[PDB]
């Protein structure tokens, strides 16, 4: 039966209702009860407020009309308005107080996830106030979660006029009996009900949601915590910058405010940050989520030395130079974590702050060859297995789906020991042909990785592991320095390759290092514990990069 | 003979020299003459400063070494340092005082324009101070103008060590006698001279430039005012956003700070803003220079109504939604000017501020059809000529080079009257086959337009002119509103189509409108008077959009 759900903005998706500040203001100021509402509604379908709601005039033009109205109401009720009474002030304050009503948004999201078409239908105004940006931000955040946003001032019609409902129905490509409509004003529900829509009168949120649950047959209340918002690749702005003749870097870009450059690990993608990108943009950052060199839509030259840290870092500086960015905050995971530490040591003037997930900062040992260092840790055996050009490429390219499905697994789901890989003859030699799907990833998300890696395969990616000696010699140049810009290290309790204890000496080199630690989190940190990652990065960004 | 010119940063490309603050500080504080220089140089090739300049330690690690040095020098000279004496403070202040020495930069630019290879060779440090961004910005601004930037702390070598000069020569792919080297420290010149480089000792800038002129044989002093910096397309970050299934918008993006969306006119390109893009980014803005729908690398669907203002504006809102931008400053020229006024009237919550070049804001007349309004002005006759699908496309596509060469002309160069175009049978009927090249444009710049327009031709572009009735009906919805967000109108004295007097009533609708006016400027404003446009936009941005 029901296929569509329609929510109002004031008093339903957003609270406190701005309508409601008339009531509060009368109470706070000891005015005659309803005086401000009388003024707000004066003239009815031909008064100032209706012309505003229909888009005939803007909010700033309406303000002095309401003011006049407030005077007229107070004269006929034989009172005075307080010295300094200000409609502009009252409304600035109420529009900024009003916030997304999170449980109602999450119900709309869940219904949309079960197949509902969702819409916002609202009587609202053209906002040209000095502070309009606050409302623009609220609308942006809400509207990406709905199929349609219908605004009275854009369509020239207002609730309760019957034409707006017919316009709704026609927008929804739905008959009225397939629709549930929620509003906190009973007069606004009435024409929907006359057409045989299910309607819900919203006073407190929980009761409305109980009625909504009952009538749709879907669980909306007491539901577990949902995942952060993810990214749909074809909805992103995609950027491309040529950093030298055969090397162009692709990135996805969302948000405004301080530039934050996200650098993924092996064998990954910009898409590995899909849960961080909307959260960090929504927190007030300009996010640039890279395809690192060798991956996705970035160039992937075959030569091994094109992937040494020195070359990669110099390219990332060029990337900032071409974008006209004097700095970015650099956040990396895995190989990208290693990269951002080297950015901080060699280009601190370009790094506003630095954060790594999983990858520790360990100074090079000038008295031991890196390949021997590597041979000393049984869990890095797979790194020796990666050395010989063509061997790991053949195994990893042989069946991409099985490759990402076998790699991307939560800590309780493993099919790969990283144990004696060379001796085993490969990474997947004792893994199934058809792994089950991790709880972390959908089959669609796997096929996105699979399609990215069809372009250039694993040569470029593996090459990141093939510059151990060259990276060691470059790193030895930096052994006298410390990292003294703002820095965060995020350890993952159950990453059994990049273990939290490997980071334990970092304060000797980064004395003011901050930390976060994520329990029950494997190697694929951003997608294993996306909620916790987001919280830790935004806290650290707002305190240290701001 | 000479093919290459090498400049130092401190005291040559940038002034006052930070070295020089030791002198000034001793004088200001009544310290023993040379005390701070003695401390700065203590230990010579093995002291703190040399390790800094070679990249062994960072600036923040060096600060307390210099401090110690300052104490030791003052003890052996039997004096005290003042209470609150601060090396950090002295250096923060000196590094921010130091600015690009504009006449020396413009000499380097001019030599580069006559074929020199140019480089900056500098002893400098790894800057990890809280205020490092100021230096990062200076280096970014300078370095885009040179072939190479060689920094002591990146290469592990310092002037005057002879290896740094050999490294220079090898970088320049030049023998020493082809090179002129300028430095303000004679000891730093000596190894260059030993190799037979021409050297110039820089004290005052003018004298150095006279020697530079003499030895290169090129005029560098008293030279006319150069054009602002332009854009090279293959050096830009190129962005792409799908705003609906068959419509993706391309843009070029440079800079950080408030988003500024530049919207070009007919029949133009993002490249028409090539002189504004670096200037506005350099002024502290995030510039987004669009290919408008129908142009360049943006989609160009054939249908006429895809190009009505309502559809175009709704798309531009979607473009901001997908980029995660709650607002942008919108600056338009010509058709793009018309568009940004409609953005301000219909989406003021998304428009931080609005500026138009040439295009006035004239409310629709609800009592006259727009086509009759158009017939009333003899200079808009070419707009009737554009109505019939396929006619103007055939003339404008027939020879692209002749098309842009005939259109893009300064006010003293015209070959087109816009007079009785329909009756003439076309736009170019009485223009030459091979127009001369305008002073405004190079043959390379013309061929960039020609190559852009080979992708989709003139159908999409002309379609912008084919929605007069549809745009009029939409505009009539807005006749009750005023524009009350910050707004700038820039008139062009010699634009004989979009004449300055057409804007004379705009204050009735935009009572707080600001203005700029450009004399001796034709229709192609950004490329006719790029210096004046830049100055007018940056002044207005910094006061009204900031
Ligand atoms: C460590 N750099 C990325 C990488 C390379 C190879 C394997 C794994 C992996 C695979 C499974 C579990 N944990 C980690 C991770
Ligand atoms: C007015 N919209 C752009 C346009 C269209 C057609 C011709 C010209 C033009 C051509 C020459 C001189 N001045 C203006 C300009
Ligand atoms: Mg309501
Ligand atoms: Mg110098």
């Amino acid at each position: 039966t029901l296929r569509a759900a329609v929510f109002d903005l004031d008093g339903v998706l957003a609270l406190p209702a701005v309508f409601g500040v008339l009531g509060r203001t009368e109470e706070a100021l000891a005015l005659p009860r309803g005086l401000l509402n009388d003024a707000f509604q004066k003239g009815g379908p031909e008064g100032a407020t209706t012309r505003l709601m229909k888009g005939e005039i803007t909010l700033s033009q309406w303000i002095p009309l309401m003011e006049e109205n407030c005077r007229k109401c107070s004269e006929t009720a034989k009172v005075c308005l307080p010295k300094n009474f200000s409609i502009k002030e009252i409304f600035d304050k109420a529009i900024s107080a009003r916030k997304i009503n999170r449980p109602m948004l999450q119900a709309a999201l869940m219904l949309r996830k079960k197949g509902f078409t969702t819409a916002i239908l609202t009587n609202t105004w053209l906002d040209d106030r000095a502070e309009r940006d606050g409302l623009a931000q609220l609308m942006c955040e809400l509207k990406m979660h709905f199929d349609f946003l219908i605004e009275s001032c854009q369509v020239g019609m207002v609730k309760p006029e019957p034409q707006i409902y017919k316009f709704l129905l026609d927008t929804l490509k739905a008959s009225p009996s397939e629709v549930v409509f929620l509003d906190d004003i009973g007069a606004n529900l009435k024409p929907a009900r006359d057409l045989g829509m299910v309607t819900i009168l919203v006073q407190d949120t929980d009761t409305a949601l109980k009625e909504l649950e009952k009538v749709t047959g879907i669980q909306l209340l007491n539901t577990p915590a949902p995942l952060p918002t993810s990214c749909n690749p074809s909805d992103m702005s995609h950027g491309y910058v040529t950093v030298k003749p055969r090397v162009r870097l692709h990135f996805v870009e969302l948000g405004s405010g301080p530039a934050v450059c996200l650098c993924h690990g092996f064998p990954e993608s910009w898409y590995s940050w899909r849960y961080q990108i909307p959260a960090l943009a929504q927190a007030g950052y300009r996010v640039l989520a890279m395809d690192m060199k060798g991956y996705g839509e970035s160039s992937a030259p075959p030569e091994i030395e094109e992937y040494c840290m020195e070359v990669l870092c110099k390219e990332m500086v060029t990337f900032l130079d071409k974008l006209g960015l004097s700095q970015a905050v650099f956040i990396g995971h895995d190989w990208g974590g290693m990269l951002v530490w080297y950015m901080a040591l060699f280009y601190p003037e370009r790094v506003r702050a630095v954060a790594s997930l999983n990858t520790p900062f360990i100074p090079a040992n000038p008295n031991m060859s890196p390949l021997e260092s590597i041979k000393a840790n049984p869990v890095f055996d797979y790194q020796l297995y990666f050395q010989e050009p063509g061997v790991a490429e053949a195994e990893l390219e042989q069946n991409l789906s099985r490759t990402f499905k076998s790699l991307f697994r939560a800590s309780d789901e493993s099919v790969l020991s990283m144990h004696k890989v060379c001796e085993a003859g490969g990474l997947f030699v004792n893994s199934p042909e058809e792994p089950s799907l991790s709880r972390m990833v959908t089959e669609e998300e796997i096929q996105f990785y699979v399609q990215q890696f069809k372009k250039s395969g694993f040569r470029g990616p593996l090459n990141w592991y093939r510059n151990m000696e060259r990276n060691w010699k470059w790193a030895c140049k930096s052994l006298g320095r410390k990292i003294l810009i703002p820095a965060l290290m995020v350890t993952a309790e159950k990453d059994f390759v990049l273990v939290p204890q490997m980071s334990q000496h970092m304060e000797d080199w980064i004395p003011h290092l901050k930390r976060g630690h994520i329990e029950d989190c494997g190697h694929w940190t951003q997608m294993d514990k996306p909620t916790e990652v987001n919280q830790i990065l935004i806290k650290w960004l707002d305190s240290d990069a701001r």
